Parts: C-alpha cells; sequence; structure tokens
C-alpha cells in the first residue's frame, strides 16, 4: 500500500476513456470537487461570473445538442443539482432533453431542487410534463390543485376527475374556457393551457369522438376551416395535439 498516485490516476482516465458511465461519474465528481474548492480563491464576484458563465455553457449545451446521449445529458443535469447557482438552468431545455433522452428522473430531481431553496410557475408546468410522461397522474393532479390552479372551477373539476366522473369534468372545463365575465382576475396562460389539455383528456376518456377531434384541432391556426397543416409548425403541437388528433379521427373512421 506504499504506492504512488500514477497507478491510480492513469488507469482511471484509461478506463474512463472507454466506458461512458464511469466517464459520467468521473466528470461529475471532478467538476463538483473543483467547484467545492472554489470556496477559497474566488470570493464574491469573480465566483459569481464563473458560475454565471458555467450556466451559460450548460444552457447552450442543452439547447444545441441534437443527438441525446444519456450519460452526457444526465451528467450535466446531475452537476446542476448540487450547486445552487446552476439550479436555474432552463426548465424548457431540461424537459426537452429528458423527454428526448428518456431520463425523466434526472429532470424531475433537478426541477424539484429548483422548486426548493415567472420562473416559479414555468418549472411547475415543465415538472407536470415529466410526471405526465411516466404515468404518475396522482402527483400531477396534486400539482394542479396547489400551485398551478388559481380559480375554484379548476379544483371542482379536479375532484370530479379524480372520482372518475369525466363528463362532469369536461363540462366544467368547457364552462371555464369560455368565461369572459371573470370577476376576480384572469387565469394565467398555464391555467388555461391546463384546462385545454385536461378537456382533451376527458373527451378521450369518455369516448366522445366528434368532440375530441374538433377540440384537438381548434387551437392551432384553424378558425373556420380545419387546417391540419400547422401541426408541423410549432413543434409543441406535434407533442401535445397530434396523438389526440390522429386517435380521434381514426376512431371516427
Amino acid at each position: 500500500i506504499q504506492i504512488k498516485h500514477s497507478s491510480l490516476i492513469t488507469p482511471l482516465q484509461a478506463v474512463a476513456q472507454r466506458d461512458p458511465i464511469i466517464a459520467k461519474q468521473l466528470f461529475s465528481s471532478l467538476f463538483s470537487g473543483i467547484l467545492k474548492e472554489m470556496d477559497k480563491f474566488k470570493t464574491l464576484s469573480e465566483k459569481n461570473n464563473i458560475t454565471q458563465k458555467l450556466l451559460q455553457d450548460f444552457n447552450r449545451f442543452l439547447n444545441t445538442t441534437f443527438s441525446f446521449f444519456p450519460p452526457f445529458v444526465s451528467c450535466i443535469q446531475d452537476i446542476s443539482c448540487q450547486h445552487a447557482a446552476l439550479l436555474s438552468l432552463d426548465p424548457a431545455a431540461v424537459s426537452a432533453g429528458c423527454l428526448a433522452s428518456l431520463q425523466q428522473p434526472v429532470g424531475i430531481r433537478l426541477l424539484e431542487e429548483a422548486l426548493l431553496r415567472p420562473p416559479d410557475v414555468l418549472r411547475w408546468v415543465e415538472l407536470a410534463k415529466l410526471y405526465r410522461s411516466i404515468g404518475e397522474y396522482d402527483v400531477l393532479r396534486g400539482i394542479f390543485t396547489s400551485e398551478i390552479g388559481t380559480k375554484q372551477i379548476t379544483q371542482s373539476a379536479l375532484l370530479a376527475e379524480a372520482r372518475s366522473d369525466y363528463s362532469e369534468a369536461a363540462k366544467q372545463y368547457d364552462e371555464a374556457l369560455n368565461k369572459q365575465d371573470w370577476v376576480d382576475g384572469e387565469p394565467t396562460e398555464a391555467e388555461k393551457d391546463f384546462w385545454e389539455l385536461a378537456s382533451l383528456d376527458c373527451y378521450n376518456h369518455l369516448a366522445e369522438w366528434k368532440s375530441l377531434e374538433y377540440c384537438s384541432t381548434a387551437s392551432i391556426d384553424s378558425e373556420n376551416p380545419p387546417d391540419l397543416n400547422k401541426i408541423w409548425s410549432e413543434p409543441f403541437y406535434q407533442e401535445t395535439y397530434l396523438p389526440y388528433m390522429i386517435r380521434s379521427k381514426l376512431k371516427l373512421l
């Protein structure tokens, strides 16, 4: 045991060069150790520009990757969990990378550590995406009852949706997505996009196919004619409205 560093350092980089998982662990632990040692040298401001430029680096990474490597994506989202400068990464790119790479636990953990310690509600909507993708409708319904839903009709539809009364939930979502005489303020864009998406879920859950197909195309650019072409524009449309469109028209056909 009276051996030196090189017999530990060179085979470590030699095996981390070949296998990507141990490369992920090594890059994460070395990065976190260096940033932990930055407590002594950089003090108040040069530290803060260092971590701001690291956040710049990582946001550029997650926006411009196109192959989605799981060790790389999870490694740069795993070093964002420990240091509170990089918790504010981007809730859009995190959810896109975790849906594309099949790593929703890592995005869920990062967004949770962000909601610990607007960019409040943005992370809630992009956390409901990751929880919807892996089943988990109980936790997603727990999100919409507390932090996203403001109005009362949202909670009264969440109850009737939870007790499997999907007609008396879609009726309230239709009754909320046409209200103009809102007395106490307006819904947000998040609170209205939830009502649209959950009305689609209720119409799919019942069986109502002549209503599901119309509601699944009458929010893209189609006012008087149904112009199906616009689903390739605005890529969120082909992730949110496309399967309901095709399933509804197919069950009709």
